[PDB]
């Protein structure tokens, strides 16, 4: 089966909930740092779920109708990939009630919620793992993990399987039916609590049999539940109809940034790469691709562009033009900067004198265009290099067409005649300024059903 | 009628004391460093060789005509106090340098309009100094309006001047001898190769004189351009007997009202531009010299309080208009300054001190105009789409163009609603915050 239809109309906003908005400082830990502080692998700022709720207007005004939240279950770190209880919201984020309140406010606003499924590993603080450290071969949980022997040690190197050699992330034994049962109950439990899908953390470290079983458990609750795989390389293995509905499209990230920030690839090579990527994605999964320019595991877009906001805007035009659901990383829309993790996990400033609001408005415009034109959501995609510095992303539905034209040089003209996919447009020539974009579509009119 | 070539023109205004100093041997002894604050009294040593040396800049902007502020021998840095109308100012160069500038301009297809300062001359001019000295016995006593002798500036001048200023004695244009001198100035520089004259404070003289002036200039050649300085309605100058057009200070005020001040909205801008258009007679639209700033105003970017994107809106509108657009030296690279003397800063030639994206934006608007024939000869219609959004539609014989300018936070334009454009265009077009879009259709 294919990606749910609603993905075609989605626009995602990615939130790292430690850092979004601190609405309830009674939930703050003892050594919470000031909100403007430099992020580190160890510090806590107090972001909470009530802060998400309180800022839904910002998210909707951006043009997003879906959230992707990084992990929110009880954990010991600020990133919460080291979960200790998969059936509890972390105590610093809030309670189950607050979570319920976010899901309800989201439903009321037509916002969907995707959570992070961290199934390959848990934290060393997890009850099961703590029980194995204490009770060893007599623990009921000994084979929920891959412990070489006793006593459990981390002191040189771990004597147990982990995420990439990290001591505090012991690897779940997914070959144990009891672990798979726990894992599927997590899936099912949060779906019962109102979520609309799951993003699969490091799914390439588990195995496809398990991911097939996960699909059946999720899609059995509802076929409109979205599953999206983290995948940094070719997405193709995830799109066979038996695992995910799409991947995080890091392929398109690298292509786009190669052109707009690095200067390493020209428009021909960008066009070729995006068309080839498109052709490799099976029919029915293009809409399920989760397109992005950055995340909590990359430097921030504006830092990749060395502070060139106009160049950054070319990446956003491209992002919003592509088939698949575009996703903005929280604070990128107001021009936050940062190097790679932890640098990109800065706290979101809510004092609007610190925002680049021309950047914000640029992105809103792209989003609004996409929201208004059916072809930008459901059209086939063709990328067309016009010259080394200029690319057209054409989205076509029937005889209808939308075009986002992206120019990284000092100005140009585009003859829409003599570029065949651009043919139905009435404009015969369109100018582009320095680092300019132009967005055009054929006259569209909603058709009457009676 | 205005000469046809004005339709394809794009002017670059130079205040020659400040453009480029190529020849240090012409610098005065009191010459200040090129980075200095401009003042009513200081000289920076700009010269004509400096102009010649940067002609490639002017061409690369997309300009093909120069308006020079006065260049004749004078005692001030602005040179409106001419002391000899038949000589280039010694600090600027020689008649040979001027010839060379004309020839290098011709080679590149650049026309030259000079400033005609006929209402008054400087107190240093030979005729006026002859009057101070020889008084009633001077042959030139009636070339001026001197009340009595001895001539004095001291409390107030005892002679007629430009607006009370003692070093700008008023020429007596009622004297046939003076008119003869004036007409000989006009003729002389046309014989040296110029393409037209800009008229300084033409409202201080009289239309009779200005009709004699047109007859003398057009008699040399019908294609020589005459443009009046006029800050209010241009219509007196457009009856076919004086100028080919004016400096379009009306459209300056309307455009900046919308893009910089926020006092006028798109509907008012449109209406004002369509009315201006309707008031300008047929044959004279092309002759209007459109501008956003001059040596007599604050710099466009200062009017915009440093908002480069807002400024770019002003240039989009400027270059869309019927009439010849004019860029004021250094605005293209984003020089700032208050009004005179603050708008008369030295032009920087280090490319790292330029706002090159501003430069490139302007170049783009220029290129579009240069490429599309309707942007030069097409009928003009302005239409407001929104309080913040305006379309300037130019209609050619075989092609229509629109420049859409938005001063808001972003919008969508249904091209079927601009009915001037809409019989061969139903595309929708997006505009970003402070965005423009430029399109053409066969
Ligand atoms: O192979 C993954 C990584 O494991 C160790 O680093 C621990 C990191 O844990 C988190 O990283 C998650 C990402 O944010 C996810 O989006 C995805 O890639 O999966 C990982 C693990 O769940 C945490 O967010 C990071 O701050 C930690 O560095 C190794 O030390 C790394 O070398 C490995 O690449
Ligand atoms: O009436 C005009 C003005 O006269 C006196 O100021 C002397 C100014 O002389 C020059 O200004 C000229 C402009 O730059 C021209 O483009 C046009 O407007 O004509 C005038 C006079 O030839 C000089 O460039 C300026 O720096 C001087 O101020 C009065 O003092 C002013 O109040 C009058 O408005
Ligand atoms: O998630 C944190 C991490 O993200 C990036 O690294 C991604 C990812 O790269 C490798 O994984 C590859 C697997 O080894 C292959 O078997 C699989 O086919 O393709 C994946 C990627 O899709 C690493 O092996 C893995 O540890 C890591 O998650 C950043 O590059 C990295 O610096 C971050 O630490
Ligand atoms: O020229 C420098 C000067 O420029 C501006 O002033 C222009 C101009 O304005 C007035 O002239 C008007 C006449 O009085 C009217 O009779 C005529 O119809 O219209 C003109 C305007 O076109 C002043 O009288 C005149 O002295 C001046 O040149 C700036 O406002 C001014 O501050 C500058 O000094
Ligand atoms: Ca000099």
């Amino acid at each position: 089966v294919t990606a749910p239809d609603w993905l075609a109309d989605a626009v995602f906003y990615q939130i790292f909930p430690e850092r979004f908005a601190n609405a309830d400082p009674s939930l703050d830990p003892q050594n919470v740092v000031p909100w403007g502080s430099t992020p580190t692998p160890d510090n806590f700022f107090g972001g909470d779920l009530q802060g998400i709720i309180d800022h839904l207007d910002h998210i909707v005004a951006l043009g997003a109708n879906a959230l992707y939240l990084t992990p929110i279950f009880e954990a010991d770190t600020n990133h919460r990939y080291d979960a200790k209880d998969y059936f509890s919201i972390d105590h610093r984020l809030g309670t189950l009630e607050t979570f319920h309140a976010l899901m309800a406010e989201c439903r009321a606003r037509g916002i969907r919620i995707v959570l992070d499924a961290v199934l390959n590993h848990c934290g060393d603080g997890h009850w099961a793992f703590a029980d194995v450290v204490e009770n060893e071969a007599d623990s009921a949980y000994v084979n929920w993990f891959s412990v070489e022997g006793f006593p459990v040690t981390a002191h040189p190197t771990p004597n147990y399987r982990t995420c990439s050699g990290c001591y505090y992330l012991p690897k779940w034994n997914a070959y144990n039916p009891e672990v798979r049962h726990h894992h599927l109950d997590v899936a099912r439990y949060w779906i019962d609590q109102g979520i609309d899908g799951w993003r699969l953390d490091v799914p390439y470290f588990i195995n496809h049999t398990f991911w097939r079983e996960f699909r059946t458990a999720v899609k059995g609750k509802s076929e409109d539940l979205y599953i999206v795989a983290e995948e940094w390389r070719s997405p193709v293995e995830w799109l066979q109809g038996d695992t995910a509905d799409g991947t995080m499209n890091y392929t398109a990230r690298d292509l786009i940034l190669g052109f707009t920030a690095d200067g390493g690839i020209d428009a021909s090579a960008l066009a070729a790469g995006l068309n080839a990527l498109h052709a490799e994605i099976p029919a029915g999964f293009h809409r399920g691709m989760l397109n992005l320019l950055g995340s909590h595991d990359t430097e921030r877009v504006l830092t990749r562009h060395a502070g060139d906001v106009e160049a950054a805007l070319l990446s956003y035009a491209l992002l919003f033009s592509l088939e698949g659901a575009p996703m903005v990383y929280y604070g990128d829309e107001v021009g936050l900067t940062g190097d790679n993790d932890p640098g990109c996990r800065g706290a979101m400033p809510w004092n609007e004198e610190s925002w680049n609001t021309r950047l914000l408005d640029g992105i809103r415009t792209f989003a609004a265009f996409r929201a208004h034109q059916p072809a930008m959501r459901r059209g086939r995609q063709t990328a067309v290099a016009l010259d080394a510095d200029t690319i057209a992303i054409v989205r076509s539905g029937g005889d209808e067409r939308a075009a986002v034209i992206v120019h990284r040089g000092e100005g140009t003209t585009v003859d829409t005649a003599s570029i065949p996919e651009l043919a139905p447009l009435d404009a015969d020539t369109v100018v582009l300024g320095p680092l300019g974009t132009a967005s055009l579509a054929t006259a569209a009119s909603p058709g009457s059903s009676a």
